[PDB]
């Protein structure tokens, strides 16, 4: 074999080299070419090791895939069951304590593992079964939610009502701006929704800004803390990978229960329909989302744009809405979709005034109740987005998402906001 | 009369301020800017006492050769920075009984917006006033906000 002593042998080379050389500015272009050298040959290995190793990898920290663990706790105990192949926890602790520009980028290792663990057909669908389970602060928050309808979170505020899962997201300061605790409470809130029998259908708004530019008008989403992304706090597994991975695939699947009630054989999800309401504007991942959904409605005067990082998996999904030819306009050049305009009804199914908007949404969480609904919802996402599809994209995604949130040039950028 | 006042001045400058217009030649175009950064540009009869003697005073310039009316950017805390072309009326005026019929819902018709289309009607004092009674000049609208 031998690859497992070479990688320890590169990693070792690494830690001694950062223990003896300056700081992330103050490096000479030698020494600065010593260490990207170094890094590149363990990086190397740490593929090379995995192509051949993820699956007794994989099988080890999941007693022979036997526990289901979730993201964090996997990278976290891979750490600890094979140093060297992705970074500690204190490791990341140094790094997230830097701005993105100084930082040595050892979150490229997890892209790597990730990578390896999603092209495993074995390993692969345990772990997306393993984020798709309920998370454990909604299962510790259902039973006050089931006897108050009821729970704000710093970033969404949920409401039982009429059968309805209210969602809204209601970071007034910042046109709800997305950061790891973002993701922590939409997770949390969808695992509320769907494991509620008293929720037959969700929805998902914006709530009212405060911000002086748009007091007292809702706005759906302008996409990924740019601020947070500059200054090191947007983490690749924590942020970027756990929402693919969790909320947003559990708007598509459901929630993976245990075998603990009758259907569970033919369902062993539980899955519902969602409705989405675009006040203002979806950028980002807030128009990321869109692609998600079974009905989407917009205000006259919304738009949709994914404006450098790759826009989740929206390239896995914008072409089954657009095509080839818009899904790169919209991508690779950064063009902006009005409400109003024809092909908005590419990504939107109603466009009403604003002032006709409140009625419309409340008719379109009418219309989803049937289990015929969630019958033809199951056999419409089967036919459009197969487990093999979005594993095979995911698995790549953690990579080359990885190498492009240390790019120089969108280190540069988001700087600039 | 007010335009004719003002031409030489604006022959020589290039430029007026007036309360509701701003009018600057520049590269053979009049730019008239509606600067009621307060309101969003809502009409009223100082506005079209402006309007028309901006226009006139595009007309009558023949260092003019296009016109352009564009909305300026505004001040009022939900629009700071952005540039509105027109809210229509001053509806709270209109309340207080301060839109006149004849001095603006008439003499705007009549006048500027006409202007717009049929030119400013001269003396007899120029060449070609045989053929051409009425100077007129094409124009340009770009609409900010709405
Ligand atoms: C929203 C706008 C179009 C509106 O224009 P204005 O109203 O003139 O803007 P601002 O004054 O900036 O907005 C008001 C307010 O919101 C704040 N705001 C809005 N969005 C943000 C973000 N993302 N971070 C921080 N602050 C924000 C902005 O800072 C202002 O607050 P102050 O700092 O107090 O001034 C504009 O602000 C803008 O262009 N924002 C940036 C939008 C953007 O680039 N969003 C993200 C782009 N990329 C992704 O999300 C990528 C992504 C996300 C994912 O989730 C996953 C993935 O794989 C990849």
């Amino acid at each position: 074999d031998g690859l497992w002593a070479a990688l320890t042998e590169a990693a070792a080379s690494v830690e001694k080299l950062l223990a003896t050389l300056p700081e992330h500015g103050a490096r000479s272009s030698a020494e600065r070419a010593e260490i990207a050298a170094a890094h590149d040959a363990a990086r190397a290995l740490r593929v090379r090791f995995l192509d051949t190793h993820a699956d007794a990898v994989y099988d080890r920290l999941t007693d022979h895939r036997r526990v289901h663990l979730r993201l964090a706790e996997l990278v976290e105990a891979a750490a600890t069951a094979f140093p060297g192949l992705v970074p500690t926890q204190q490791q990341l602790a140094v790094e997230r304590s830097l701005p993105q520009a100084a930082k040595e980028g050892h979150e490229i290792d997890q892209g790597i593992f990730l990578r390896a663990v999603l092209r495993s057909p074995l390993a692969g669908p345990h772990l997306l079964d393993a984020m798709l389970r309920p998370t454990p602060r909604a299962l510790e928050l259902l039973p006050e939610f089931v006897r108050t309808g009821e729970v704000e979170m710093e970033a969404v505020h949920l409401e039982r009502r009429d059968g309805v899962a209210r969602l809204t997201m209601c970071r007034d300061d910042r046109l709800n701006a997305e950061d790891g605790q973002q993701v922590d409470d939409m997770e949390t809130a969808v695992d509320l929704a769907l494991l509620d029998p008293g929720v037959r259908v969700g929805l998902l708004r914006g709530g009212v800004m405060s911000h002086p530019r748009y007091r007292g008008k809702r706005v759906f989403s302008a996409g990924i803390n740019l601020k947070y992304l500059s200054q090191g706090g947007i983490s690749l597994v924590d942020f970027l990978m756990r929402r693919e991975l969790g909320y947003i695939h559990k708007l598509v699947r459901g929630v993976l229960t245990n075998d603990d009630r009758p259907g569970w054989w033919h369902s062993p999800r539980i899955e519902k329909p969602w409705v989405a309401a675009v006040d203002g504007f979806a950028i980002g991942g807030g128009a990321q989302l869109l692609l998600v959904f079974d009905r989407v409605l917009a205000s006259s005067d919304a738009y949709f744009s994914l404006p450098g990082i790759i826009p989740g998996a929206a390239n896995l999904r914008l072409g089954r809405f657009a095509g080839p030819r818009v899904s790169r306009q919209v991508i690779l050049e950064g063009r902006r979709i009005w409400a109003k305009e024809p092909e908005a009804r590419l990504l939107v199914d109603e466009v009403v005034e604003p002032d006709e908007l409140d009625a419309a949404i409340e008719r379109s969480l009418t219309r989803l109740d049937g289990d015929a609904v969630l019958a033809n919802r199951r056999m419409l996402n089967l036919a459009d987005e197969s487990p093999d599809g979005f594993r095979a994209y995911m698995a790549e995604f953690a990579l080359m998402q990885a190498l492009r949130l240390y790019g120089h040039d969108t280190i540069d950028k988001v700087g600039r906001f």
